């Protein structure tokens, strides 16, 4: 939540030429891969490996995401003050997502 | 300057190292030269061999300041953003040292 930084607007600025600089942006939990879910879940036995081919399946999409994501937040980071800082990083210690 | 360069505060500190970094590095003695030129200046005759060995001594600090001075810009120019850099390029034309 960097909303609860009190972002300056030359700031407000920054973030926006940073998401336009790494704009991606992805979808929502590709259809394909729930529907290789389901298909593991609604079967009369669990297939562990099947199981463990579906989720290995979509590393590399998962990498360039996790990467654009890392490299964005570490970016907006630092345009922030030394005050912003310390208050990013104490949120950060008590959120678990 | 620095004119228009929205300098993160990571960066701020890099400069600061940086400027620090050449600062105490090589030696600085300047005002001996200062004095053979006003030596020449302050004399009955104009002595040109004795002003030309002036300006090849002149030559030597000269070479130590403009080396250190376009190290330090560069390192600067180095730690820049793209944008950054843009702004860092065009502030240049309009200045003379
Ligand atoms: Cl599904
Ligand atoms: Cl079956
Ligand atoms: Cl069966
Ligand atoms: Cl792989
Ligand atoms: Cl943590
Ligand atoms: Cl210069
Ligand atoms: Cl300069
Ligand atoms: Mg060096
Ligand atoms: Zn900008
Ligand atoms: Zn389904
Ligand atoms: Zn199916
Ligand atoms: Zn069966
Ligand atoms: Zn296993
Ligand atoms: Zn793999
Ligand atoms: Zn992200
Ligand atoms: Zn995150
Ligand atoms: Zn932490
Ligand atoms: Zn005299
Ligand atoms: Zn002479
Ligand atoms: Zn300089
Ligand atoms: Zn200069």
């Amino acid at each position: 939540s960097f909303k609860d930084l009190n972002l300056t607007d030359a700031q407000k600025q920054q973030i926006r030429e940073i998401m336009k600089g790494q704009r991606d942006q992805m979808k929502r939990p590709p259809l394909e891969e729930r529907r290789a879910m389901h298909d593991i879940i609604a079967s009369d036995t669990f297939d562990k490996v099947k199981a463990e081919a579906q989720i290995a399946k979509m590393e590399e999409q998962r990498k360039a995401n996790m990467l654009a994501h890392m490299e964005t937040q570490n970016k907006i980071y630092n345009i922030l003050t030394p005050e912003q800082k310390k208050q990013f990083n104490a949120n950060f210690e008590k959120r678990l997502t």
